[PDB]
C-alpha cells in the first residue's frame, strides 16, 4: 500500500492508477497481478485528460477501472472486477457527475456499427451480471447528477442505436427475463402477439422518452429519426386516433371560424375619419360592432399562449430563430392585431394598416393545420425546405443584380418620371413577372447603352436565374422525401404532446394500453404489472419456436 | 394557392377605399392575373399608405408565382 | 490560354476598371460618352460582388453552379 | 444541376485555396503569423544520433475496431 | 494523385528506416491517437511549395481540381 496505489498528482492526469494503465494496455495478468497486491478498483481517474471534451484531446470513460474495462470492450477484466475473491468491484458506483457503468456506455456510443455493437453487447452483459449478483438492484432507475437514467440521457442524447436496443430487449435466459422490455404474450401458428414495456416512455413525470426526444433542441444527432424506433410510431398514431385527431379537428373549425369572423368585420370598416367610429343604430352595427370584439377576443388569446409558449419551453435564443417557427408566426400576427387596436384608440388611420398585415398574415397561418393530413403536412414541410434553402440562395443573388443594373439605368436616364430609383426599381421588376416593357422611357442619350443594359439583366435574370432556380428546386424535391416525412411525424408528435398536456376540457384518458402481467414474478415471488403496448406479427418463415410464451389459450 | 389568393385578395380589398376595385370579385381577379404573367402591380390608386400596398402585392407574388408555381414544375417532374 | 479559359474574375475587375478610367478620360475631354462608360462600369462593378460568395460554402458553391450553367446551356441556347 | 454537385464543390475549394494563399503572399499590414504548426520531434533522432524536428500537423482520430496496436508510438503521458 | 497521396502519407514502420516516413503517431490511448504530419515543402519551400504547386497549375493539369482532398491538404487549408 502507497506504493502500488500512487497515483498522479498533475491536475491532467489526476487520479490516475497503475491499475488504469493495466486495464488500458489490455493485460489480464498484470490486472490480475496488481488486483491480489491489494490494488484498489474503486480509484477514481479525475484528471482533466478525462473529461469529456474541455480542451481538444482526451478520452472520456467514467473515471472508475470497471468503467474503463466496459467502455474498451474487455469483457474478461469486467467479469475478474466483477468477481474477484480480493475486492470485488461496485457495480452501482457512480462517478462525480453520477455517471455509472451504463450512464458511461451510453456516452461512448457514437451510431456507428461496430460501436453500436460493442455498446449494446456490453449493456446487456453487465446487467445480466449484475442481475445475477444482485438479484435486489435496479440498475437502470439510477439517475446522474441532470437526474437522467441511462434511457433517458440516451434519448435526449441522441444515441438512436442504445434506445433501439433497450426499447425491444428480449432475455430468454431464465431467472433473469424480468430485465426484457418485449415479451411474447402468446403465439398460435405464425402468429404471435407481442407486448411492449412502457415504463418512462410517454409518462414518468421527470423526463419520459417522448417528451424528451419531442422537445429536445434543435442540435440534437438524430432528433426527426429517433420517432422510428419500433413502439413509438405506433404508440404515436395509437394516440392520435384515440382522441388527438378529433381535439385537432375541433381546433381547425374554430380557427377558421374566427378567421371568417374577422374578414367580414375588416371588409365592413366604415369610411369616415379619424377613429373611434360611433355606433349607429341597426343590426348591421351590431354585427359589426360584434365581429370586431371576436377578433380582438382571438388576438389576445394568442398573445397569450404566444407568451405561454415562451415562458413554458423557453428558447435558447437560437431555437427560438432556428426551431419554432409556427409559434412566431402565430405571437407576431396577434402583435399586429394588439398595435391595430392601441392605434385605433389613438385616432389613428394607420390602425387599417396594421390589420391587413394580420389579416394577411392570420389567412396565411391556415397551413399550420396541414399537419394531421400525411400529404398535405408533408407538402408543406417541402414548402418550408423550399423557402428556406432555394428562394433564401436566389433572392440574395437576384436583389443583387437587380440592384446593380436598377442603379445604371437610372443613371443614364436624364430626367422624367423614371428618374427615381424606386421607379426605376420597379420598371425592372416587372421583366420578372413577364411584364417587362423594354421602351417604358426615352428620356436619355445612347440609346445603344440603354437597350444594351436591358438586354444584358433580362438574360441574366429572366433567362438564366429563374429557370435555374426550377432545376435547382427539382434537385431538392429529388433528395429530401425522407426527412420531410420524419419531419411532418416529429411535427404531428408535437401536436399530440401539447393536446395530452392541456386537454380539451377536463377528460383524461389518455392513458397508454392495458395493465398485464407479462413476466409473471420477479426474482422474488411477487407479481409484476408494467403497463404493456400489444402489437400482432405474422411470421411464415421459422415456422414455430413458441420459447418463452407467457399465457396459453391464445386470443 | 387558393388558401393564399383569397388571404391576400382580402387583405388588398380591405386597404382600398373606393373605387371600381373596392369589390371582393374585381380585386381577386386583378391578383389571379399575376398567375398568367399579365399583373399590374398598379391597378389601383384609392388608397393610403401606398407601401402597404406595395409591400402586400410584393409578398403575394413571391410566395405565389416565384415559389409555388415552380415548386408545382419540380413536384410534377418527380412524380 | 488560361488567360480566357482561367481568371474570369481577374479579366472582370480589371475591365470594369478599364471602363472607369476610359470615363475619366472622355469626361476631361469634354464629351458625353463618360456617361455611357460610367454606367458600364457601375453595373459591372454591382455584378463583380458575386466574387465574394467565395468565402462561405453553400454561396460559393451556387456561383461555381452558376458559372457553370453560363458556360454551358446557355452558350448552346443562345447561339441555336 | 443533377450531374455536378461534386465538381462544384471542389472547385469552390480550390477558389478559397487560392484566395487563402494570395492573402499569404500579400498580408494585410505587416503581421507574418501565417505559420503551419509546432516544431516537434517526430522520429526522435536519424541513422546518425542527431535529433530531427520537422513542423508536423497533429491531427485526432478515434477508431473503435482493432482496438489497440499502438506500435511505434512516440511520446509516453499522452495529453 | 495517387502517388501524391501515397507520399505525403508515408508511414513505415521498419526500426532503422522509420525516419522516411512523413506520417507519424505521437500517442495512442484507447480508441483515440494522435496522428502527426510532415508537413516540409508543403506550405513553404521557397522554391516550389505542394499547395503553391496545385493552386497555380495550369488548366490542362489532370486532377487540378481532385488533388487538395488528400488529407492533410483540406485541414491544413481549413486552418
Ligand atoms: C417563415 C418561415 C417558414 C416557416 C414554415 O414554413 O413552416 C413552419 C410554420 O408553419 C406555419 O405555421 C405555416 C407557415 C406560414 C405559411 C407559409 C409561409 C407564408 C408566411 Br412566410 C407569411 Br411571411 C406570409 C404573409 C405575408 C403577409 C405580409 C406581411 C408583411 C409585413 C413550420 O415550422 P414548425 O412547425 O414550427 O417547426 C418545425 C419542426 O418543429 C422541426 O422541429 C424543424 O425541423 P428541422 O430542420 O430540424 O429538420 C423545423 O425548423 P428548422 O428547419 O429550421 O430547423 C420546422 O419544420
Ligand atoms: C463571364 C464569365 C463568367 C465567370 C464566372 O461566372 O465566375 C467567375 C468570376 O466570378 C466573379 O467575379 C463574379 C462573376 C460575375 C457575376 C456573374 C456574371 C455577370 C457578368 Br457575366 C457581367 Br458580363 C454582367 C454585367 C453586364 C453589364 C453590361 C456591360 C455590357 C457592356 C469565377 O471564375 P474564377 O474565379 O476566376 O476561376 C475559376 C477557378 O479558378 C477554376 O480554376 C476554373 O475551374 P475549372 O473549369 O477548370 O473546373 C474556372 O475556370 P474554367 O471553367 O473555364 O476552366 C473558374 O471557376
Ligand atoms: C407588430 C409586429 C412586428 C413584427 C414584424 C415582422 C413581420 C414579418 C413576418 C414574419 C417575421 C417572423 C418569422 C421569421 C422567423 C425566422 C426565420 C429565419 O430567419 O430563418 C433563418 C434561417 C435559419 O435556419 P437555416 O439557415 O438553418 O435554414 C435551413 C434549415 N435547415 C438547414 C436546418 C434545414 O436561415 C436562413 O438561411 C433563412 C434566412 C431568411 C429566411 C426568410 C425567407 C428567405 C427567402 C426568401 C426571401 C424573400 C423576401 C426577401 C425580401 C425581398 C424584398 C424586395
Ligand atoms: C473599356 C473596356 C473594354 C472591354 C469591353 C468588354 C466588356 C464585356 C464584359 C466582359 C467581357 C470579358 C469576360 C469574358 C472572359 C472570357 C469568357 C469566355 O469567352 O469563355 C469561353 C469559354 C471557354 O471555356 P469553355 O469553353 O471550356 O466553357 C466550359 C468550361 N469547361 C468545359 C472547362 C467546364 O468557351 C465557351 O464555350 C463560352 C463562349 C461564350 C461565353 C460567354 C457567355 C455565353 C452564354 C450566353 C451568351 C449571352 C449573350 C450573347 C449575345 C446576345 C446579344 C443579343
Amino acid at each position: 500500500k502507497q506504493f502500488v496505489n500512487a497515483s498522479y498528482t498533475d491536475s491532467y492526469y489526476k487520479g490516475q492508477t497503475a491499475l488504469h494503465i493495466a486495464i488500458e494496455r489490455r493485460n489480464m495478468t498484470l490486472v490480475t497481478l496488481l488486483v491480489e497486491n491489494g490494488a484498489d478498483v474503486q480509484a477514481a481517474a479525475n484528471g482533466d485528460f478525462f473529461k469529456k471534451t474541455k480542451g481538444r484531446p482526451g478520452f472520456y470513460f467514467g473515471e472508475l477501472p470497471l468503467s474503463l474495462a466496459a467502455c474498451t470492450n474487455q469483457l474478461a477484466i469486467v467479469k475478474f472486477l466483477l468477481q474477484n475473491s480480493w475486492q470485488p468491484a461496485d457495480i452501482s458506483a457512480r462517478d462525480s457527475v453520477g455517471n455509472t457503468v451504463l450512464h458511461a456506455l451510453v456516452e461512448v456510443a457514437d451510431n456507428t456499427v461496430d460501436n453500436t455493437k460493442f455498446v449494446t453487447s456490453m449493456y446487456n452483459e453487465i446487467l445480466i451480471l449484475g442481475a445475477k449478483l444482485h438479484p435486489t438492484l435496479k440498475l437502470e432507475e439510477i439517475t446522474n447528477r441532470k437526474g437522467l437514467t441511462p434511457l433517458a440521457l440516451a434519448a435526449s442524447s441522441g444515441k438512436i442505436g442504445v434506445l433501439a436496443y433497450i426499447l425491444q430487449r428480449e432475455i430468454h435466459e431464465p431467472e433473469c427475463r424480468h430485465l426484457s422490455r418485449k415479451f411474447t404474450e402468446w403465439a398460435y401458428g405464425p402468429v404471435h402477439s407481442s407486448l411492449y414495456d412502457l415504463s418512462c416512455i410517454d409518462t414518468c413525470e421527470k423526463n419520459s422518452v417522448l417528451e424528451v426526444i419531442a422537445y429536445s433542441s434543435s442540435e440534437t444527432p438524430n432528433r426527426h429519426d429517433m420517432l422510428l424506433v419500433e413502439p413509438l410510431n405506433r404508440l404515436l398514431q395509437d394516440k392520435w386516433d384515440r382522441f388527438v385527431k378529433r381535439i385537432f379537428y375541433f381546433n381547425f373549425f374554430v380557427y377558421c371560424l374566427y378567421m371568417i369572423i374577422f374578414t367580414a368585420a375588416a371588409y365592413y370598416r366604415p369610411v369616415e375619419g379619424l377613429p373611434p367610429y360611433k355606433l349607429k343604430n341597426t343590426v348591421g352595427d351590431y354585427f359589426r360592432v360584434t365581429g370586431e370584439i371576436l377578433s380582438v377576443s382571438g388576438g389576445v388569446y394568442f398573445f397569450f399562449r404566444g407568451i405561454q409558449y415562451f415562458l413554458q419551453r423557453r428558447p435558447s435564443l437560437k431555437s427560438l430563430f432556428v426551431d419554432s417557427y409556427s409559434e412566431i408566426l402565430f405571437f407576431v400576427q396577434s402583435l399586429f392585431m394588439l398595435v391595430s387596436v392601441v392605434l385605433y384608440f389613438s385616432q389613428r388611420k394607420e390602425y387599417v394598416a396594421s390589420m391587413v398585415f394580420s389579416l394577411a398574415m392570420g389567412w396565411t397561418n391556415m397551413l399550420y393545420y396541414t399537419r394531421g393530413f400525411q400529404q398535405m403536412g408533408i407538402y408543406a414541410v417541402m414548402i418550408e425546405k423550399m423557402i428556406l434553402r432555394d428562394l433564401c440562395r436566389f433572392m440574395f443573388v437576384y436583389l443583387v443584380f437587380l440592384f446593380g443594373f436598377s442603379t445604371a439605368v437610372v443613371t443614364l436616364i436624364e430626367d422624367g418620371k423614371y428618374n427615381s430609383l424606386y421607379s426605376t426599381c420597379l420598371e425592372l421588376f416587372k421583366f420578372t413577372i413577364g411584364m417587362g416593357d423594354l421602351e417604358f422611357t426615352e428620356n436619355y442619350d445612347f440609346k445603344a447603352v440603354f437597350i444594351i443594359l436591358l438586354l444584358a439583366y433580362v438574360i441574366l435574370t429572366y433567362i438564366l436565374l429563374l429557370n435555374m432556380l426550377i432545376a435547382l428546386m427539382g434537385e431538392t424535391v429529388n433528395k429530401i422525401a425522407q426527412e420531410s416525412k420524419n419531419i411532418w411525424k416529429l411535427q404531428r408528435a408535437i401536436t399530440i404532446l401539447d393536446t395530452e398536456k392541456s386537454f380539451l376540457k377536463c377528460m383524461r384518458k389518455a392513458f397508454r394500453s392495458g395493465k398485464l402481467l407479462q413476466v409473471g414474478f420477479t426474482p422474488d415471488g411477487k407479481d409484476d404489472y408494467r403497463w404493456c403496448f400489444r402489437v400482432d406479427e405474422v411470421n411464415w418463415t421459422t415456422w414455430n419456436t413458441n420459447v418463452g410464451i407467457i399465457n396459453e389459450d391464445p386470443g
